[PDB]
């Protein structure tokens, strides 16, 4: 349960895998 950490992990992995 996270904000823009999620998607910074978006940024990190793109949270893709």
């Amino acid at each position: 349960e996270m904000r823009i950490s999620r998607i910074i992990l978006d940024f990190l992995f793109x949270r893709k895998k």
